[PDB]
This record gives structure tokens, sequence and C-alpha cells, in this order.
């Protein structure tokens, strides 16, 4: 089920809801069943996994059968399908995580090419369609690429990302220096 795209170096909720007893045992794991973090009976408790001082949960929520898992500081390499497991429910998340580059320092000269690279997991070719403040969308796979950068392209530009049904926006402001 679920996909979440993420952004690199942002933060992120997977939610996970249940019925049960308004707070009950939960816990998150990744694929290879790596416990991430769950409920000692009362407390939250973080395994030893490469997400460990990253990987959080929100307790309040868990008397109304919440149980979140947040990831701060997002790598691409957080990408991955997490289960949530609350007592007898199972569900499944996939985080796809994505990062949008600008190769190209935003402070350049007119008629100067701007390249932007889109990382990305080793499991997704997501479609970047950028737009420069004139309207003209650009679109592609890894590398985006402008031709030649007219005065007035400088400011805030938009990347969009979109990955199964879903998207991210990146932004960026280009300062195309005369």
């Amino acid at each position: 089920k679920k996909v979440v795209l993420g952004k690199k170096g942002d933060t992120v909720e997977l939610t996970c809801t249940a019925s049960q007893k308004k707070s009950i045992q939960f816990h998150w794991k990744n694929s290879n069943q790596i416990k991430i973090l769950g409920n000692q009976g009362s407390v939250l408790t973080k395994g030893p996994s490469k997400l460990n001082d990253r990987a959080d949960s929100r307790r309040s929520l868990w008397d109304q059968g919440n149980f979140p898992l947040i990831i701060k500081n997002l790598k691409i390499e957080d990408s991955d399908t997490y289960i949530c497991e609350v007592e007898d429910q199972k569900e499944e998340v996939q985080l796809l995580v994505f990062g949008l580059t600008a190769n190209s320092d935003t402070h350049l000269l007119q008629g100067q090419s701007l390249t932007l690279t889109l990382e990305s997991p080793p499991g997704s070719s997501p479609s970047v369609q950028c737009r420069s403040p004139r309207g003209k969308n650009i679109q592609g796979g890894k590398t985006l690429s402008v031709s030649q950068l007219e005065l007035q392209d400088s400011g805030t530009w938009t990347c969009t990302v979109l990955q199964n049904q879903k998207k991210v926006e990146f932004k960026i402001d280009i300062v195309v220096l005369a």
C-alpha cells in the first residue's frame, strides 16, 4: 500500500491508524524485519538501526490509535518499505526520497546554461517538470537543462517530481546576472 514522497534533508511522517483499545502494542520495521521503533508497554523504544537518532514518534497520539514513524534529516537511503504492525493489523508504507540539485550555481550570467540533477533511490525514474518564472516548463529524467538563460529567468522556479500519482515540489531561485 501507500507511497510517501520525501525531500532530501526534510522530515517526514508516516501515519499508522488502527482500531483497538486506544493505544496498544505497535512497532515499525523495515523490509529486513529490522525493528525501527516500538513501545515497551508504555514508553518508546528504538532498536539499533541506521534510523535510530532520526527516527521518532508522537506518544500523545497513541491514545487515539495513531502511531506515526517520523524520520528527520532525510537521506534518499531512507527510501524503503516500512511496515507498521499494531497488534493484529499490519500497514505497508513505501517512502521514496528525492533530491533536486542546481548544478550550475543559481547566480549565472545570461545566455549561460543551467543544469539540475534529481537524486533518486535505486528503484525509480520519476518525471521532473521544472518551470521558469517565464512559464516555460521543461521536463526530463535525471538531468534537466536550459539552453540559455534570459535575464527574465531570475527568481523562484518550481520543479515537480511525480512518482506513483504523488508529487513533491522543489523550488530554486536563480539569479540570472547580466
